[PDB]
């Protein structure tokens, strides 16, 4: 297994691109490189399992036929390269079959979540401005209250009604010819079109080039082998899914599943099972969800997972512990953005130190910095904003939003907005604000000043306070104290620290809620991962 260190000085943006079959100077087209490149063998690239349960595999062969019929399908109905064909899809293969129909003629991907309401599929529109949307019949109502809704390809079932305007999807695609010469781009050219959530919608353009970003993730770190049985969760309607459930393992050309069903627990331990996945990927919802089923209902699958890797949110520390002994294989945690892809990551696929409360390493190909409030490159332990170098990481793709302008851009630094500080090793660690208060009934409290108060008393040993959410108050102020040995955590002894704390405090600071543990979320350094407290006893409201 490589060296991580070895891996940062051997980097070169050259051999990164000698993976490709094509070449982004010369030319590149995506469905080549996570299809037709790896036919020729008849090897299983996509195992699909229906809303019935029913598994279907198909070929990079059999994908490529269904690439050329969709490409000529778009084709006729008028999208040339560099058009956006928008997916309105559950996880099917003719999702996939549309995906790399649109990339053949070089034509741009938009994902559309097959829960969004028209409004927002309006303002989806509006940012790509989208020639063409694949829908079926079930969700083609959503459609028709969009302003500026393109035309329409349904996907019928036998025997159904097709609306007025629309195209015959399974028709058109059928009757469609087998041939379809894929159409050549440059690197700066794009493939897909994803957009922001829930901070205001804009359009993050991606460009062909990204293909080497995304294939470093899945070597790096998901570890993704060839001999894996790999299964991301994550719905293609968002980045993770998109960039690595379908396109990720198909740039390898590793056979990818894709799981039609609603996500349940028991459901997730059957696929595993049935297909002997063991690549695990998801989100900590997902595998919370997995946590929340018990360790029996866990049993008769622990053994089987060689990896799982964890996106969108920093793992709680139980939840790896539950991980490794509940399931016998390490979770790792991975962030990226929808901007960037991957860039911060316990790696699967390289050896380096994976110490609890870091989130780990820059992937190599990026250099990460934590800047300054001025811009500054601060120190290690000295907190700051998670910044990409964008001269000194090749693999970085994003140059800005799509219309809308990148503020997060400046000095040569693309800025996540996430609060982190650098471990003298080199890692990075998720520190949170310290510029943070809790407002309790209009009062803005000091967590720190109410750990103080907490720390002087002889029971608490260790302390940390987070605000709690409570529609009469804003947020309660809660307290996690980890005990002096001798001092039992009883209710009398919650309401003598309470008390304690409004002497020696005011009466405004007090916690409302103690809860009594053997150990706190800690960064390697030492320092509390508070935000972690505090999302559990969101998690718990829901
Ligand atoms: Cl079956």
């Amino acid at each position: 297994l490589d060296r991580y260190d070895d891996a940062v000085a051997q980097f070169d943006i050259a051999k990164a691109i000698a993976l490709l079959a094509g070449n982004p100077d010369t030319g590149i087209n995506a469905c080549i490189e996570c299809c037709d490149r790896y036919t020729g063998e008849n090897r299983v690239a996509l195992r699909a399992i229906s809303i019935d349960n029913t598994l279907t595999e198909l070929t990079f062969e059999d994908l490529r036929d269904m690439s050329a019929r969709v490409g000529n399908m778009l084709a006729d109905a008028g999208i040339s390269a560099g058009d956006v064909v928008a997916g309105l899809l559950p996880r099917t293969p003719e999702l996939v079959a549309t995906i790399l129909g649109a990339w053949r003629i070089g034509a741009i991907y938009q994902p559309l979540f097959t829960a969004f309401g028209p409004k927002a599929i309006e303002q989806r529109f509006g940012t790509s401005g989208a020639k063409l949307v694949v829908t079926n019949l079930a969700n083609r109502s959503k459609l028709a209250e969009v302003e500026n809704c393109p035309r329409v390809a349904t996907i019928l079932a036998p025997g159904e009604s097709l609306p007025e305007g629309d195209i015959d999807f399974r028709a058109a695609v059928a009757a469609a010819s087998t041939e379809c010469e894929p159409v050549m781009r440059k690197g700066s050219d794009l493939f897909m079109m994803m957009s922001t959530s829930g901070t205001a919608p804009k359009g993050v353009p991606v460009p062909l080039r990204a293909l080497m970003a995304f294939g470093a993730y899945m070597r790096d770190a998901v570890g993704l082998r060839s001999d894996d049985i790999f299964w991301n969760i994550a719905d293609p309607g968002w980045a993770y899914g998109l960039y690595y459930a379908v396109t990720g393992p198909l740039l390898l050309g590793v056979p990818t599943i894709l799981n039609e069903g609603g996500f349940t627990a028991e459901n997730t331990y059957d696929i595993i099972e049935r297909l002997g996945v063991t690549s695990l990927a998801g989100s900590p919802t997902a595998f919370r969800l997995l946590i929340a089923a018990g360790p029996e209902s866990a049993a008769r699958v622990k053994g089987r997972l060689r990896v799982v890797s964890s996106a969108g949110e920093p793992l709680n520390p139980e939840v790896i512990r539950w991980f490794d002994a509940c399931l016998g294989a390490p979770i790792h945690d991975h962030y990226g953005q929808t901007e960037l892809g991957m860039v911060v990551n316990n790696h699967h696929g390289l050896e380096h130190p994976v110490r609890q409360g870091s989130a780990g390493y820059a992937m190599p190909g990026y250099r990460v910095a934590v800047l300054d409030e001025a811009g500054k490159e601060v120190g290690p332990n000295e907190p700051g904003v998670l910044a990409i170098d964008i001269d000194n990481s090749p693999l970085l793709w994003f140059t800005g939003y799509y219309k809308k302008d990148t503020p997060s851009i400046s000095g040569g630094y693309y800025r996540t907005g996430d609060t982190v500080e650098f471990e003298p090793d080199g890692s990075i660690s998720f520190i949170g604000r310290a510029d943070d208060v809790i407002t309790s009934s209009g009062y803005r409290i000091g967590p720190f000043d109410v750990e103080s108060a907490l720390l002087k008393h002889p029971a608490v040993n260790e302390a940390a306070v987070v605000g709690v959410p409570d529609p009469q108050r804003t947020e309660i102020v809660k307290a996690f104290v980890i005990l002096a040995p001798g001092f039992e955590g009883t209710p009398e002894l919650a309401e003598e620290l309470a008390l304690h704390v409004k002497k020696q405090l005011s009466a405004h600071a007090y916690p409302r809620q103690i809860d009594f543990v053997a150990e706190l979320p800690k960064t390697p350094s030492g320092k509390i991962q508070r935000f972690l407290l505090r999302k559990a006893e969101v998690e718990k409201q829901q």
